[PDB]
Formats: C-alpha cells, structure tokens, sequence
C-alpha cells in the first residue's frame, strides 16, 4: 500500500528551470522516494509523505512569485506495483517549514476509482466532501473545480484520496493547480 | 459516446499567453466544441475530430519554437454524458501537412470498471511497441517518444482500442516540445 504521485512542475516564465530545480530542493523530500525525469517527477511512499511532500513543493513554487501549475496524478493500490522504490517508515515533515507558507490553489480534479463497480457513487462522494469542506466551485466535464488556499485545497484532495482507497484497491486522482495567476 | 479532452498548455515562457491564445486560434476547432477557462480548455466531438484538433494545438503550440508543453485528459463513454455541448474528417491534416514537432510523452490508460484492464494495459504498450514510439515503463505511465505525427496516431490507437473492448475509460497524457535538455 504505497502512494504515489506523478507530477510536473510549469512555471511559466524564461526563468522555468530554476524555479522546478529549486522547488525540489526546497522540500523536505527525505520521507519519499523520488526520481525527477524529463518530463516530471515520481514520489513513492506513505499517503502522509506523499501528500506532505506534494503540498510543499506546491508552496515552495508558488511561492517564487512566477506563476505555476502543477498538475499531477496520485496513485494507490495498483495491482503489481514494486515493494520498493519506496521509503518505508509517519510525520508530516513539511509541516513546520511550511505553515508561514501560503498559496492560492485553484484546482481542477478528477477521481478514477479502478475495477470498481460503485465508482459514480465514490466521486459522488468525492464532490460531497469538497461541498462539505466549502472548497468546491463546480463540476465541468470531466472534471471538479476546487479553489481556496493550498492548506485546505491539500486538505480537499487528501480527504476525498484517503476515503476513496478506504473503499476501493486501486484509486487515481489527477489534479491540476494554478498558483499566481492574473 | 462522445469523446472529450480536457486539456492545459503550459508555454515556459514570459509570452505565455499569447502563446496559448495562438495555438488555439492558428487551429481549426470547427469540427469540436470547445470551451476554455483561467485553468483548462475542453474539446468534445468524435474521436477524430478531437484528436485531429489536439494534435493540431500540439504542432502550432510547438511551433512558437518555445518549450511548451500540452498535458490533458482523454475521455469516452462517461455514465452520465450531456447530449449538448458537441459539433454533431481530419479537417486540420492539410493545414499542419508542414509542421513537425517532437513529441516525447508520458500517459496512461484508465479503462473504468473493467476487470481485465490490466490486459488492456498491456494491450496499450504493445501498440506502442508495434507503431515503434515505446521507450520504457515507468511508475504511473508509459513513455512514447517520436514526432507527433507518430505519437498521437499511437496514442489514438490505444485510445480507439481500449473503448471497443470497454465503456469508460480515460487517458492522460504529457506530451513535451522544445525542452532546452534537448
Ligand atoms: C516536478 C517536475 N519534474 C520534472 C519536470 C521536468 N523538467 C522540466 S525542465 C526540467 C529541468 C529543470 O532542471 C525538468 C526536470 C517538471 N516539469 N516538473
Ligand atoms: C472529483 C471528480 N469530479 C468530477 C469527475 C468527473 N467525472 C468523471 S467520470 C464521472 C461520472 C461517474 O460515473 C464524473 C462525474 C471526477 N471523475 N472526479
Ligand atoms: C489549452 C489551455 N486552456 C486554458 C489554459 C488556461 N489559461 C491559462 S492563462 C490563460 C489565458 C490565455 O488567454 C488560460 C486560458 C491553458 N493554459 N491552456
Ligand atoms: C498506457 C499505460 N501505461 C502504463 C500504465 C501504468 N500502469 C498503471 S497500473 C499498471 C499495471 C496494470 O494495472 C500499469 C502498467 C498505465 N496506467 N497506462
Ligand atoms: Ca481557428
């Protein structure tokens, strides 16, 4: 049962490169698994870690002022999957670094529930916590729009992930986030 | 069944916005409904015509000759799908017969409530293997990599056969140009 999330970081300005290496830098990343590719960055470990690590580097590129998405995909419960590209053993570490942090996350997310046969059910349940939480904009297709701070987007995203895989084996969830917008 | 891609340019540039606006404009969208917001852009049409209008985003995007990338989500056979918001032909071929892009990609297939999606998984890197884009496996995804023309005829082709053989399935995709890694 390890998480995952495959993401990208794109600041948009001539000056992307620094902003992506300096992200990943800036995180406490020692609690997860991670390998930055071409095209985007994997970190494997505990749903805490991930989710931690996830909301930092979020903060961390916001907070260079240029504006940045990040879009990714979390992942658990694939059936296979290594027992180990992963750091195993539970504090949120990114915690404390972060909480002078703050960001404005408007979100686009999507929920895919695998070889599940109540999944309509499981987003439906997904679009009530974010209406419960006061973070849900409105549904588009294909998609649910979230905005508020990062703390409780992060939340949003954390709680609909944590209920969806209590009920089911295998869960994506994609997430598209814009910091610093016009 | 209607086909939808729901969709982000990401230009990593200072210039972005009106790289975005010209890709979207350079195209010919007639063939796919289309809205666009501060976070995403949706087509929705047949299968041909939303891919058609994709790729033809990707080469005029690329084409700014800035790194840029085009990272979205393919999707058909949704439960709950409006009858509206769609045009009831490939028409942008000719227009993008001269242009040329690489196109180094990871994605993903999610066949939605089917049992044996591991073996349209399968099934999906095979065809990319067959067309010759495949290059590796990685957490999460599959890495293609060639010239658009190649790696959305192949992404295309995953997509097509996933859908005849299930009723629900997404794909994502990143799809990269001009990285200065390159
Ligand atoms: C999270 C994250 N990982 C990797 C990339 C891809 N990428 C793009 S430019 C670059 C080089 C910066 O030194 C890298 C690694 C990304 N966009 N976002
Ligand atoms: C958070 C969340 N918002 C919307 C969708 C969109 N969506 C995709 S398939 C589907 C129908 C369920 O049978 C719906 C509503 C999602 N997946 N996740
Ligand atoms: C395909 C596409 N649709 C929308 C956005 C979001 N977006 C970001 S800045 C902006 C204003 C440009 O006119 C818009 C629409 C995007 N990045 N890519
Ligand atoms: C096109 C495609 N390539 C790779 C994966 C990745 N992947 C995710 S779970 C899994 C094992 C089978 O369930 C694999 C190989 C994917 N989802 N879609
Ligand atoms: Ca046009």
């Amino acid at each position: 049962r390890i998480a995952g999330f495959r993401f990208s970081l794109y600041p948009m300005t001539d000056d992307f490169i620094s902003v992506i290496k300096s992200a990943l830098a800036a995180t406490d990343t020692s609690k997860v698994w991670t390998k930055t590719d071409h095209i985007s960055t994997v970190l494997r470990g505990s749903i805490d870690h991930v989710f931690d690590a996830a909301k930092a580097i979020y903060l961390h590129a916001a907070n260079s002022e240029q504006h940045i998405v990040m879009n990714g995909t979390f992942s658990i419960g694939c059936p296979g999957d290594t027992q180990g590209d992963t750091y195993l053993s539970d504090k949120r570490v990114n915690e404390d670094a972060v909480r002078g942090l703050k960001a404005e996350a408007p979100c686009q997310f999507a929920l895919y529930p695998m070889n599940e046969p109540d999944y309509m059910g499981l987003i439906m349940e997904a679009v009530d916590i974010a209406k419960a939480q006061g973070t849900f904009v409105q549904g588009v297709h294909y998609a649910s729009e979230l905005d508020g701070d990062a703390h409780d987007v992060f939340s949003t995203l954390e709680a609909v992930f944590r209920m969806a895989e209590q009920q089911t084996n295998h869960i994506t969830m994609t997430v598209n986030l814009s910091a610093n917008s016009p």
